[PDB]
């Protein structure tokens, strides 16, 4: 249950329910949090951060921009991919750097802070199959 | 009374409408700005998602809108504060118009006012829609 330790990044449009969302992450999980919109550059990113990158809001160019800075860092961070394409390829998802989760669902909140909570356990979020392309290799 | 949040659907898009419903004891529902809408019942107070829309969408939306049963309320939602008064006031059943994108408390507060009759515009607006 570290602060230093871990904090939510959400990486997306900045709009009213982004902040709404936000707040419930950081309320639930008890965790510190920003926002950060997607479509500009970042120079200060934390030690601790987990990073909501929303894949709803990301094109080519932004995936390119955002898996070439954000593999520059670590920085000890962590990337969960938000609102994801069902079917966005496996092969996709293993070229994020950091790659610690994927969620897909648009209407679960709790099965997102579920995942969340795994994840300040030090758990990864994925599928079994998933899971096991990304672990062989 | 029942919300209608008109945005592009997404998580965050639920875990607004979830904090409005339990926020203002209503029920809602949300509807992909990009789709058409056949129905919308009496009551609906339909947050109109600007960041979301474009000038195809906004008159595609204020067309229908104005169609369809005129016993609804619709509030911009995620307006950019430069968006112009006569653009404001030429959205049918206009009844207020959210700039901030960071201060929940400020919106849930604005929409039980729109449950008591109120409107929720700045003072300079108000006195534009009262003046026109
Ligand atoms: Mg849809
Ligand atoms: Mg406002």
């Amino acid at each position: 249950h570290s602060s230093h330790g871990h904090t939510l990044l959400l990486i997306t449009k900045p709009s009213l329910q982004a902040t709404a969302l936000l707040q419930h992450l950081k309320q639930s999980l008890a965790i510190t949090g920003k926002l950060h919109n997607i479509q500009r550059s970042l120079e200060d990113i934390s030690a601790g951060c987990i990073v909501l990158m929303d894949m709803m809001e990301a094109d080519k160019k932004l995936i390119h921009y955002w898996q070439d800075n954000l593999s520059r860092k670590n920085n000890n961070i962590k990337t969960l991919l938000l609102n994801t394409p069902d079917d966005y390829p496996y092969r996709e998802i293993e070229n994020w750097p950091h790659i610690n989760g994927v969620f897909y669902a648009t209407e679960d909140q709790e099965h997102v802070v579920s995942g969340l909570q795994g994840i300040l356990r030090g758990e990864c979020y994925f599928s079994q199959k998933l899971a096991s392309y990304l672990i062989t290799h």
